């Protein structure tokens, strides 16, 4: 078992056996917890699984394929598992490795292989807020993601969409992001132009997943005095009358996180 | 004064401003001595100057000009931090070189690429001018030695002469040397380009880049196996006079002679 584990993670060294490895090692990774600190603390393993990430960059006048898409994946997932691991997640972020993953989440052609480049690169980031640390909201903060992110929420896949909504809440979740974010009426209304337009979409496309981010969203910047009172103005009109009042039978969490919003616009 | 440079230091932040604050501060680096630890512990300024490397990657062949002053600009910045001792470290952990190694695998020989080139491997030669171990052994396990060759086969004078240099000090390390003859796919890669250079400089000499090859060869010699090796590979060019005249005036005839003696012995 495990020295299968160091062999292929050895092969990823070489371009020969590379390719093979990728894919055996991403197919284990949730049957080896110990798989992230393997990776980062073997001999020229981290940079073996970048030198895959900036192989693409040439794809990127738009080119990707599906079996170039695939492959680049297997290792972001890898990279995924380095971002989550304990004992490693601190050094990772240190080393400022999410970057590499900036050029993907730039890129706006539709094809499959770019749709899912762009999921897989964002899973890597919601791998890290998940971890619920403030030296991620930092990273995030000061490396231009919320542009990425908002462009994203505006004309992403489905699922595209509900990752980087995912990733902006937890951004407002914290309280350095909320403030960041409504530090000035320019970064607040690029944040709320989009809601509103992801609400207007949500009404003839349901979405429930997405709709619960947008609202939550919606009301974590409500704890901002001028977002508050911006928010009392442009609030889209479909979040106060029936438009969604069917489709949240279900979600009695979203149902109440709604009406908490619409009570805090009023205080 | 000090204050214009706070003001700058903070520009990097936005979009908007940092265009202007690279230019200014890549002028002022020298006459501020402690400008590294300011760029280092003020928020999101290392980050920045990150994200003007990333943003140049898709272009990386239609680089015009313009883009290769302002990312050379922050690379003169990033450089500032690897040569600070306040600094190197968390610059190392931070692994700002692997951001600059797809830099130094372009081929283009226009002006802009040249000139990233270089500025790159600058920031590569600042670091390895300390000796520190762990910038050997961040270098070696990121792979800077394919890189190095790479330029050392295919660069310009310059661009040869810096990263020569840089694989010296690698080899200087008895980590660097042992790990250069750990396999013999290695050595021999080594050993092939810098003969391939000692050919070229018998044709078109160049006292610096000589001096640096053969400090590398010479330390080969402190192998045991690398020994055996050099003594059939070395070219003849290092055994007879073809050097005598460029070596007129010391350092590097005598490292030739040890190098002599070493591979006998």
């Amino acid at each position: 078992d495990r020295e299968k584990i160091y062999q292929w993670i050895n092969e990823l060294s070489s371009p020969e056996t590379r390719e093979n490895a990728l894919l055996e090692l991403s197919k284990k990774r949730e049957s080896v917890p110990d798989l992230a600190p393997m990776l980062w603390h073997s001999f020229g393993t981290i940079a073996a699984l970048l030198q895959e990430i900036v192989n693409i960059y040439p794809s990127i006048p738009p080119t990707l394929t599906a079996h170039q898409s695939n492959r680049v994946c297997n290792a972001l997932a890898l990279l995924q598992c380095v971002a989550s691991h304990p004992e490693t997640r601190s050094a990772f972020l240190a080393a400022h490795i999410p970057l590499f993953l900036y050029p993907f989440l730039h890129t706006v052609s539709k094809t499959r292989p770019f749709e899912y480049l762009r999921l897989t690169s964002l899973g890597v980031i919601g791998a890290l807020v998940k971890t619920d640390e403030q030296e991620v909201i930092n990273f995030l903060l000061t490396t231009e993601i919320i542009p990425l992110c908002l462009r994203i929420m505006e004309s992403g896949s489905e699922l595209s969409k509900t990752v980087a909504t995912f990733i902006l809440q937890k951004i407002l979740l914290d309280d350095t992001g909320l403030a960041y974010i409504c530090q000035t009426y320019e970064r607040f209304s690029h944040v709320a132009m989009i809601l509103g337009k992801m609400v207007l979409q949500l009404s003839k496309e349901p979405s429930a997943r997405l709709l619960k981010h947008v609202v939550r969203c919606y009301l974590r910047l409500s704890d901002n005095p001028r977002a508050r009172e911006a928010l009392r103005q442009c609030l889209p009109d479909q979040l106060k009358d029936t438009t969604f009042a069917q489709v949240l039978k279900d979600d009695t969490t979203t149902k109440r996180w709604l009406a908490q919003l619409v009570k805090n616009l009023q205080e």
